[PDB]
């Protein structure tokens, strides 16, 4: 047992290792979307920049959980980072819809982690999840919803003009 | 199916670039694992942790630049799973530096094979890209890791915990 | 023989004279495109500025090759600069497609020059072409591909609105 | 007919296309002369810089006529740019004498262009040629005459000392 | 075998040790030339300064090859540095002609070293020689041929006035 | 006989040429030591930096003597620079002991040169050696003795820890 470990359930330690993997997985999905928009036959530079920024933020989300595992005296066990479900993300609107679904899936995992921390009477871990993850998730999900709504109302994805102008005026 | 930009870019080179993107992401993940080993309360060498986190971010840059190259030449990125590292516990500062040295020589071997493929397919843009952005970076990385291994061994690591502590402070700090 | 000449094949010297001509030709094509977009019945000022910049860069490409010829002790022999294939470039989209074909033709010529340098064991000339020309050509072709993709997706050339907005938001 | 065209004779439009060709020809002659002086067996760097500057100014002279053609509603028709009459310009003095001759030939063309504008009652074109071209030519011809006079008095082209000192003290 | 050594042929290691000696020999030749021009019976201070600068640059060329040898895991074996072929360099023109011959001999040795790197499939060593040495050699050879041409055209070495004015106006 | 020469014995001239050689020799020993410490299997960067700075200072000692030879109207005759006695300097302590022996040998040569200047009644040369060389040698020998003492007392060369900490805290 770590000399630092106090009130830190084995189930919590294991759940943090699963969440670390899911944040790295989210980083990889965003990295894939980024370079889709960099293709010469897609060529939406601000979509590319937006998703690359998201990719770097997900890596920070993972690193902060690795720091938490060590702060609580848990042991990090990394797993393979699975490749994203798509190679071709089809359109700006479809990438934003896939990102929205990804962020709600990550949020569901964080809410299960919070329930576990509550069930094991771990108020430090509950507070860490509320403070650093749950509001960030609600803000990310609201921003992706707003982007989806605008792209739909503009006529995406059938209007290439719509995706071009969204790229310039919202993401640029 | 052929990109409007594609010129003198062999399908074998496009595939070799997808394999190299995977290996650079792999190397990033190895260095991330090493970084958080040294952050453990029972290891607690912060400058080793910082050194390997910096290496992790640089390997991510190496991957992103190859993804940019793929699209520049009109090839198509196909990502694969990023395999977890061979170890969870890296044992010591010396053992982590020896594992990083082996990793960097394995990455360099892959880059030399990619350069040979660019040469055999008469792709001088790709040959130049690999020489300019990867091959001297690898030779510099391998020489630094060799220098670090030598100093740790000469100081008495890994048995001398005093050695790794003082190396952490005076070389990596 | 020049007092500076060393390891510089006659074939290489001749191929550098043909490349000087091709860079001046490319400069002239872009000058013609530039002033097409300046016509009162075309009036896309950022297309004009974009192609005039490209024309000035091709002149620089020519001058640097003339400098190389003298550095290696070859002798510059200039040839007529042929006028471009069109007087009327039709549309923003058509000029960009014509520029993309021109840059791929210039790249083919540079790759033949690199092969000749390699075949004559001229590592100085190989390196010169790689360092100053081959990566510039890859960047130029990618940028022109991106521009063609955006114009097509926006509905060019039939949409005069598409060419107007592209002129403003991408080239402006 | 262009919606902008007013008081612009077809002959004047055709004369401006001929003058664009002649300005681009002059630019090419000066570029040739520049890289002659850069040869390892000539090696007068301030002659080289002087002539390259003159090359770049002639390109500006051509672009300004292209702008004028579009301003008046005429249509630009480019022609091949003929290579210069020499590959080897022989000496600093001979280059300066050939430049003087070239500038007097361009001046003669500009004076015929002015007579045409006067004969067609085109005072805008007459003014444009007087304002932008005729005093520049008189200044250029006077400077080239001054340079020829000094190189001759100094002992050029037989004195290699003369050309070296002129390069340093007048052109440097 | 060094723990760093990878794809580095013994022949390449030995060729690098030979090139280190040749760069140190070139440094020594230029040091000799420098102090010939500092003699009270020669007294061309800018020739002295020019050659001493060339001497310090050759020392940098040697040091960078010593670094390369250790970077690749090869072992530096230093050899005697042979004194230059002359004690008395006769004139400014003669020193410049000897320097041009020296820089072409060093270039031939670097081209041989590049061929060896190519034959041993050592692209890192090939790129190192092209990046740091081959273009520097072409620039040095072009500069020395320019200097020889000017001194000859001015009347050197028989004109002590020529060498005096070249020392002031080109090297000062 | 040089027009500047006064009270400058042939024996003094010859001794100055021998001292120039010895200073160049010392520069080469320190260069060799420098790149020994840069080897991947030695890797003491501050030892490397220390010895390279010494190498550059010995070069300055040789150049100032060449200047003196010319100031006095003597004639420089350069000799081969012999390679150092070792390729492998074994340890930081062994390198410092070898440097101490070298500096005492150079000092002995300078003391014999001073005796020559005294025996030939050359007060200018006597003062030159005292002012520029003898106090510098005393300072270099004391510094090297202090470094040898500290390395021995720390437990070098058997303690790799000693040489590491000396590199950081004394040379760094
Ligand atoms: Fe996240
Ligand atoms: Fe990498
Ligand atoms: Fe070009
Ligand atoms: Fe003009
Ligand atoms: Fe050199
Ligand atoms: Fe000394
Ligand atoms: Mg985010
Ligand atoms: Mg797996
Ligand atoms: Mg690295
Ligand atoms: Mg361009
Ligand atoms: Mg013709
Ligand atoms: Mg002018
Ligand atoms: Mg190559
Ligand atoms: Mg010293
Ligand atoms: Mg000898």
């Amino acid at each position: 047992t770590s000399q630092v470990r106090q009130n830190y359930h084995q189930d919590s330690e294991e759940a943090i290792n699963r969440q670390i993997n899911l944040e790295l997985y989210a980083s990889y999905v965003y990295l894939s979307m980024s370079y889709y928009f960099d293709r010469d036959d897609v060529a939406l530079k601000n979509f590319a920049c937006y998703f690359l920024h998201q990719s770097h933020e997900e890596r920070c989300h993972a690193e902060k959980l690795m720091k938490l595992q060590n702060q609580r005296g848990g042991r990090i066990f990394l797993q393979d980072i699975q490749k994203p479900d798509e190679d071709d993300w089809e359109s700006g609107l479809n990438a934003m819809e896939e990102a929205l679904e990804l962020e709600k899936n990550v949020n569901q995992s964080l809410l299960e982690l919070h329930k576990l921390a509550t069930d094991k009477n771990d108020p430090h871990l509950a507070d860490f999840i509320e403070t650093h993850y749950l509001n960030e998730q609600v803000c990310a999900i609201k921003e992706l919803g707003d982007h989806v709504t605008n792209l739909r109302k503009m006529g995406a994805p059938e209007s290439g003009l719509a995706e071009y102008l969204f790229d310039k005026h919202t993401l640029g």
